[PDB]
């Protein structure tokens, strides 16, 4: 017995079987068993879920149930004793660009997606949970402790909905609660494409058989193009500026405007298709609509992937990437791509790295204009400021130029994600980012820290002492344990960032074995990965290898000066060589000689 059925509410089709080219809901890439890997499918579980009634209802959900024995403390009392601090100065990481934070927010958002639950286009509960802090059914509200500020402006709550779950939708029963990822697990670029063909079709320009991606039409970037805008209203990025009334972007993900720095990349990977698409219409000008668009799409996940692997992994898992990622060894059909429920926590350590403000520079790399440096508060949801304040070129200047935050365990999450943050729906700049991380951990049923620990091989604190030792740091081990009790009950997030970081690498013990065996996996689990024999020629795979970050700058902007490395901290104009020494991709390997 297994309950193994359940392939219901989920979208299904047939495997073109051979084709060459990925499918849009990720479906027919493993052959035996065609749904692994596939967007709207539920979260994989490592180990299993740990709710409150065994069953779906989160830990402090019941106010009187203990996880334990104990109490687990309020997510926003978790957040103003460890989390939080005061003071931006000294954070800033010593040897990483703000384009390293940006690459794994990227990535991370073309791997999984939790999304929230609805049940009203109209309905009392989506103002019932916001009004009144009332607990029940999908409203689980973020409670204020106690002398928090914010009960002083704010109300007694921040309002949170519990996240979807596979089979229906409405109550429901029968095993424990399984979140859906609404995106496929494969490093794929889904998060330009869609992950569902009606948004997928939608995107494409099929005016012409050029098999471009569509472009607004409105606004224009010195000839370069942006993001079409979204039908969408109300619109949140309307919404932050009535005088200015520029919607947000319509891109293959829907989180794509959370803040202008993420738009901006979603703009980069856009421009990228069309070039693609163009250049190699040249080459091979009998290809088609459809031929052009799969052939550039393919191109492009293979550069998501190589940067991935290549540029951005070695330096997030530091001496450990070679213990959870070995070489590749080819394709192995036995590997579960799927992507894991925790996965989805363990990638949030991203969120430690965000600093506080956003730089725009000008042709020297000099502060553009009298207003260059932003507080990251301000860019939630907000496209006006690309459209109508230079577009993507001087903000492209501030990732390479500028600094991302470095994990710090006296300073966690700076104030503009931990006080400030604008959620899409709800009207104020106020949320608080690690609290709802943490109240989302509870949510998606997740075991403790020590479980972790266990599932890795390394040792299991039972003590102050242990925890001590465990997180190297006296003090930080005194907080945790005096509002968990127990290490026992430490949320995976918290406990996750907490630990020191090991060489060379962005992120603890813990955190490289969950990160590194999630990538193995999904790079040994996929019939498409770029180096899997028979996916590309080998002189197309030659080609490839030349990629850069650099590059796709030095093709897709008017900026003529770029860092060689792109994700090492560098300082202009030293570290700044000229496009024209940075290796071009070389796409004539797709040439089809037709006689
Ligand atoms: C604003 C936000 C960011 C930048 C200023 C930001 C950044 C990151 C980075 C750098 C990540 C990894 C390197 C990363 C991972 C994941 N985040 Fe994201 N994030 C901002 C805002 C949010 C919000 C809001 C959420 C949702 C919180 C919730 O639980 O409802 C969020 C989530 C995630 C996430 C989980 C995705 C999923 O599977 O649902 C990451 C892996 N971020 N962020
Ligand atoms: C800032 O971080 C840099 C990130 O890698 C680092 O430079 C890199 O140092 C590592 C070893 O710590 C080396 O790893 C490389 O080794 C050779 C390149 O010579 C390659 O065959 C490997 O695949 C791998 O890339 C490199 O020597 C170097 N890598 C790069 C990309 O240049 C700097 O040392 C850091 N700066 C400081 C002072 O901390
Ligand atoms: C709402 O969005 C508006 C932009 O679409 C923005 O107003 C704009 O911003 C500044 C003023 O702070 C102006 O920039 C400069 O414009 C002219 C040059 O042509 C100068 O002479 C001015 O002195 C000024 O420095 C924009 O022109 C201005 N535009 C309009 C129509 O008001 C608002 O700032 C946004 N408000 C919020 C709350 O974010
Ligand atoms: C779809 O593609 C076509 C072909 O590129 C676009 O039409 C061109 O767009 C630009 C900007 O308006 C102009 O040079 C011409 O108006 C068009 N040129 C040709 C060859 O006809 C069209 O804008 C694209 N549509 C969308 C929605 O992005
Ligand atoms: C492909 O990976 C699978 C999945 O882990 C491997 O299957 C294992 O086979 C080994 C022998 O090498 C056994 O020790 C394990 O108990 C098996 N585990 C599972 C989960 O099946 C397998 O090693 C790989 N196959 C190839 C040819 O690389
Ligand atoms: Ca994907």
């Amino acid at each position: 017995s297994w309950e193994v059925g359940c392939g219901a509410p989920v979208p299904l089709v047939k495997c073109d079987e051979n084709s060459p080219y990925r499918t849009i809901t990720g479906d027919c890439n493993n052959r035996r068993s065609p749904a692994l890997g596939a967007a709207n499918r539920a979260l994989a579980r490592w180990l299993p879920a740990e709710y409150e009634d065994g069953l779906a209802l989160p830990f402090g959900w019941t106010q009187r149930k203990t996880r334990n024995g104990f109490r687990v403390p309020l997510a926003r009392e978790v957040s103003n004793k460890i989390v939080g601090y005061l003071d931006e100065d000294g954070v800033l990481d010593q040897n990483r660009s703000l384009l390293f934070m940006q690459w794994g927010q990227i990535v991370d958002h073309d791997l999984d997606f939790a999304p929230e639950t609805e049940l009203g286009s109209n309905e009392h509960s989506k103002t019932q949970c916001e009004e009144y802090c009332i607990q029940g059914d999908n409203c689980f509200p973020i409670m204020f402790p106690k002398n928090d500020p914010k009960l002083k402006t704010q109300g007694k709550c921040m309002p949170f909905f519990r996240a979807g779950f596979v089979c229906p939708t409405p109550p429901y029963q029968s095993l424990a609660r399984e979140q859906i990822n609404a995106v496929t697990s494969f490093l794929d670029a889904s998060l330009v494409y869609g992950s569902e063909p009606s948004l997928a079709s939608r995107l494409q320009n099929l005016s012409s058989p050029l098999g471009l991606m569509a472009v607004n039409q409105e606004a224009w970037d010195h000839g370069l193009a942006y993001l079409p805008f979204n039908n969408r209203k109300p619109s949140p990025c309307e919404f932050i500026n009535t005088t200015a009334r520029v919607p947000c972007f319509l891109a293959g993900d829907f989180r794509a405007s959370e803040q202008i720095l993420l738009a901006t990349a979603h703009t980069l990977l856009l421009r990228e298709h069309n070039r693609l698409a163009r250049e190699l219409k040249k080459l091979n000008p009998q290809w088609d609509g459809e031929k052009l668009y799969q052939e550039a799409r393919k191109i492009l996940g293979a550069f998501v992937q190589i940067i991935t692997f290549r540029d951005y992994l070695p330096i997030v898992l530091g001496s450990e990437m070679q213990k959870w990622i070995p070489p590749y060894q080819g394709y192995n059909n036995s590997v579960d791509p799927r992507i894991s429920n925790v996965f989805t926590f363990a990638f949030r350590f991203g969120h430690m790295e965000v600093p506080s403000t956003v730089s725009r520079l000008d042709e020297n790399y000099q502060p553009w204009g009298p207003e260059a440096e932003l507080p990251l508060h301000t860019l939630f949801f907000n496209t006006w400021r690309i459209i109508k304040d230079g577009g993507i070129d001087p903000l492209v200047r501030g990732l390479l130029a500028k600094k991302s935050k470095l994990m710090n365990q006296d300073k966690m999450v700076t104030s503009e994600l931990r006080n400030k943050l604008f959620q899409p729906t709800h009207k104020i700049h106020g949320f608080d980012l690690a609290a709802i991380n943490l109240q989302r951990c509870r949510d998606h049923g997740m075991p403790g820290y020590n479980s972790w620990r266990g599932f890795c091989g390394l040792s299991q604190p039972k003590t102050l002492k242990g925890l001590q030792t465990v997180l190297k740091n006296k003090i930080l081990a005194k907080k945790l344990m005096d509002l968990y009790k127990t290490p026992d009950n430490i949320d995976i997030w918290i406990g996750g960032n907490a630990e020191p970081m090991v060489e060379r690498g962005r992120v603890g013990p813990l955190l490289a074995c969950l990160l590194g065996r999630q990538f193995q996996q999904i790079r040994d689990g996929d019939r498409f990965w770029w180096e899997n024999p028979g996916v590309f020629t080998e002189k197309q795979r030659d080609s490839l290898q030349k990629m850069s970050f650099s590059r796709l700058i030095c093709d897709n902007t008017h900026i003529t000066k770029v860092p060689l490395h792109a994700f090492q901290a560098n300082n202009y104009p030293h570290d700044f060589v000229d496009c024209s020494a940075v290796d071009k991709l070389d796409l004539s390997p797709w040439a089809s000689r037709e006689n």
